[PDB]
């Protein structure tokens, strides 16, 4: 009334499983962009039969033409690479799509500012961090209105992790991972519950210890070098996290969600983009919720940040 | 495959509603058993005919025959009397229920105990934390097989008044109370967090105050006393908390949900029933979960535990 | 974005589980709107709870100042009386209740009028199809912008009765039931359909008979009467009904529902409503759609209407 | 309680899109089970991280051990070769893929008749209606056990394409198309509806032509491979389609459903499976629905069935 317009920019892995979690959610009509020639048509057409087994009402169209994004109201950006030519996937590192996709947010921006400048923009282009902003400066629109996946994603994993050890539900666990959504992301122990109640008392009671806790951060931190040796670059979790995320948005949920964000001197710093939790609701981000962290969490804060800066510096 | 089959014992306003939410949620066959004649069959066929607005499939059969209880997975007790004749809703006090409900538990116990011993048992009849080992001394089943009905409905309130003024999601604020459902309730300041970060860090910020708090607080022990003034015993927000339980149970989502368990040696206490989270699953309670409070927690809990202690020497 | 408001003017057992469904479905703010003091804020509290059980955002307010219909995007009727003072629950007949619910019609109308002209109405209180006629009257609203309750309401019986006999889904079952809601309603036969086929290919194998269906005829008639001696005036079925309309509306569904609507010509009748399948979207009455009924089926559709004429004539 | 397990035998596009859609459903615990080393691992992995999003409570391992069927509950066979070598996309036929999975089923078979014998079987592999047939005959499982995937496939796009046109919900078409999934599958246009109408009456009215129709039924028939050429072989709508099935029978929802089954009579023929309505509930296929076809349709009904019989020999 009338129905949202979400338009996928980028209609690759991520971008068809948007599109299937869109139609079963009823979210709104749905336009697979890409650069590719027929595919989008094809994954759009085999999306929209799903129709009827989801009870949905969701227009779902492929598209070759940029002008397609004239009356979105969410724009989700998954162009781009996901590997880098010569790399085994053993090297695989999110740092060396940087030279491979900043050209892509600089012309993505620009479709955007021209077709759908008051349109709410998801970045996950990586290294996200770095493009979420490059695209927040080449769209021109409000600091307000863009942001980038990470930290849904991340947390997702800890959240998961610590769930299948404890035997509870796996929504009971709330975490936090925060500055970049790479390999110096910010895994705050201090900030884990489980059904609300502060992990270490599930420590304490010797339900999980340290040790166990430490491997899981570990193998949080790895988790997308572990499914792209054993499969490809995960796609399947990424888009839930982002459709939770734009759904937020859709129907003024107000959920707080990490996201990458503009920083204007949270935990000490400005001009940059990073990882913490938000509030996301109709009017966009709604609030930006500065975690109280101390000063050994600072300096994980700081290591994090100082990789995207680096990074903006070679984009 | 097969459905399981659920009996209301006690077709009132609470009954009613929690109809309604199982055919909506599909969850399973419903049975409303009342001792009012005539009653229970009407709003059966009402709630029936919802099948089809819900694309669900769910039989809703009335019944005043308490062998109906034979094949029931889940038992759902909220038979008895909202208030004591003679008193005046200002004067509304749960513990004048205890001798018009006491009698009812241990006939229904018996039936339980004839007809469905392996159910699954959700108390909700006032007092509830004296009703609920009541009915299990009486019904004989496993002490990982009843609950009663407390902290999921008294934590809604307050995470939903906390949410309004901070402007996030309701489910975004946990929050544990526990003890006793009644005047001495404790609430957990210390285990308030939003979006799983604790609550002080946004007293902090003056997002909002000790003092806002403190009214929270008032408010929530008062809700039921309030909305008794202004209408009847609360139904809506019972119902759903109670669905929220017993749908744990049925698709084995081990939820963390605060409820009246028996306690054997936790916080101190044991032979007696209290409130504190416990973790639903396919096996019924999996876990009781002791919250490590600390000496002037403990000391509210005792309080709470004392009143509990004081109505069973009564009944 | 921003979240649709949907105003319940009435707040009765109706518009408490309308309220409850609107919360579970997330679908928009509520206002239980009710000429009796302190009720709807009563319930209204209880029901705004059921936010935290249900994972939705909904605020839901009483009031009692019809300038709360500022703002109102859907604005649902059930304002008025059940039953006549004097008249046995043997005799409870719809008719009775037009002297009583005429006036509160037209005073509903003069402030949805000032209000919210641009809202979408759906009228249920009765007798229906005079009462929308005269609240479209007052109101001024655009004939797409205002329907009644009852053919998805006694469809849903019919569907419901059928799927019993013949062991499938109950929203497997299509019908129709035309014309007026009332004693008078049109059943028609010719219009039943099992998973697509004609219910005659299951007449024809022995798996439903002639005779059984026309006691499920007379039983679908007689459903509300039945649970009004049983009971009350049915109110979870009608606000499931009313929901679905909403629903259809709000998320531009277009589903074909049943719905008492301004008749141009359909049928040969013209100034007056009756029901008939319409599609419901964000345009709100997007289609009406004429049954090209047969001679015998028409004759039994002019009756209906003639009752609704006949009644008009009394208003 | 206990949550089901469901056993992907076969963990390519339309595995990957059906574990997914379980996690959504929270459906039950998923094992994709592949020949393939380290793939359904990854995907697994991936697809796990969603119950966070979801709310769900499902595991998800990935398998190369057969003997991971026992304790299944419902096993979905995918297994197999989408094109045969040597083959253009423009040339991509079905009935190629014969020689490539016959042996692969029979393997499958003699795997669930030793581990999960009790078992409901759902077959994808083509060509499904002799892969079915084949499987049932390996694993031994009983006729009301074993189904294979088409007709809620085929019909799904008739029914979306015709709500394309008439701008209505796409779950209010009905539709049938039976006796074989391939290019000689049978639309029968009698068997169609729109709200339960008949679409002769939309046709009547000028709103869709008899040729809009007709062309509707060529793009239903090759709507397969108009994705094969664009993309590749479908899998979203399939697996959409498969869940939906599942889902009917996990919950007991005797959904009316087309799929292919074995034939006792039923249309003329014995001893082969052909697509049919049927429901699917708690007991695997509860009622073989047989259309009452008349005799040109019956014409048609024969010769596809005579093409499943004809493959049925070369295997
Ligand atoms: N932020 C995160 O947490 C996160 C998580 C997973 C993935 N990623 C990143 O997301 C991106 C997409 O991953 P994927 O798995 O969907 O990859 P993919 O290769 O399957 O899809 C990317 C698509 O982008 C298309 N493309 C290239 N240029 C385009 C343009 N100008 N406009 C529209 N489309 C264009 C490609 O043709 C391709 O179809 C990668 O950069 C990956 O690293 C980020
Ligand atoms: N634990 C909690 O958080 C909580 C919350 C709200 C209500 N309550 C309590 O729940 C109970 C029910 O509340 P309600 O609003 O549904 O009240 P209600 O009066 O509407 O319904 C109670 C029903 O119990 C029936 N009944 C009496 N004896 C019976 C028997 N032997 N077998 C079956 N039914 C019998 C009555 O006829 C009545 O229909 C009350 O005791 C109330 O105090 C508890
Ligand atoms: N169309 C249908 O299929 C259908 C189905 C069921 C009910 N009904 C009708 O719906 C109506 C409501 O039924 P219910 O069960 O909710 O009855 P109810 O008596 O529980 O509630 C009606 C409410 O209207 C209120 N009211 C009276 N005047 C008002 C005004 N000016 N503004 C706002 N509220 C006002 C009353 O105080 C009461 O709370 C009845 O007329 C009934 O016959 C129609
Ligand atoms: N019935 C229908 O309506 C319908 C619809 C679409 C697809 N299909 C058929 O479904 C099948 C699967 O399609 P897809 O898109 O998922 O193909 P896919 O190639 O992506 O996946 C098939 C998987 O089967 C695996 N496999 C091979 N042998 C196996 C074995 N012994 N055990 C377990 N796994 C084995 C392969 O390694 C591969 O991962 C194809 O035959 C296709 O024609 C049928
Ligand atoms: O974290 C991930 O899933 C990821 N996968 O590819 N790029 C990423 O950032
Ligand atoms: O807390 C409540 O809602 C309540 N209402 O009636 N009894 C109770 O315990
Ligand atoms: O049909 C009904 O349910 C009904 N109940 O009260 N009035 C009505 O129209
Ligand atoms: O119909 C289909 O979608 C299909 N795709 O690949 N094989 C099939 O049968």
């Amino acid at each position: 009334a009338p129905k949202a317009k979400i338009v996928l920019v980028g209609s690759g892995m991520i971008g068809g499983v948007m599109a299937t979690l869109i139609v079963q959610k009823n979210l709104g009509d749905v336009v697979l962009f890409d650069i590719v020639k027929n595919m989008p048509h094809g994954k759009a057409l085999d999306t929209s039969h799903t129709n009827v087994m989801a009870y949905s009402n969701c227009k779902v169209s492929g598209s070759n033409t940029y002008d397609d994004l004239a009356g979105a109201d969410v724009v989700i950006v998954t162009a781009g690479f996901t590997k880098a030519p010569g790399k085994s996937d053993k090297e695989w590192n999110r740092d060396d799509l940087l030279p491979l996709n900043n050209k892509i947010m600089i012309e993505i921006g620009g479709h955007i500012k021209k077709n759908c400048p008051n349109a709410f923009i998801i970045v996950v282009t990586n290294p996200v961090d770095v493009m979420v902003q490059l695209l927040h400066q080449h769209s021109g629109v409000p600091k307000n209105k863009i942001i980038g996946l990470g930290g849904v994603l991340d947390t997702s994993r800890l959240k998961y992790y610590i769930s299948q050890k404890l035997n509870v539900c796996p929504r009971d666990v709330n975490a936090h991972i925060v500055g970049a959504h790479g390999n110096k992301m910010v895994l705050l122990k201090r900030y884990i519950t489980v059904g609300g109640i502060p992990l270490q008392e599930f420590i304490n009671n010797k339900l999980i210890s340290d040790a166990e806790l430490e491997a899981i951060f570990d193998r949080t931190v790895n988790t997308a070098l572990e499914i792209v040796n054993l499969h490809a670059s995960p796609y399947v979790a990424p888009a839930a996290a982002i459709i939770e995320m734009a759904e937020s948005y859709l129907k003024d949920l107000k959920k707080v969600l990490i996201c990458s964000t503009l920083l204007e001197g949270q935990y000490g710093h400005s001009d940059i983009f990073g990882g913490t939790p938000v509030v996301l609701g109709a009017n966009g981000v709604e609030q930006v919720i500065e975690l109280q962290l101390n000063s050994e969490e600072k300096a994980k804060f700081d290591e994090a940040i100082a990789e995207t800066k680096r990074m903006k510096a070679l984009a």
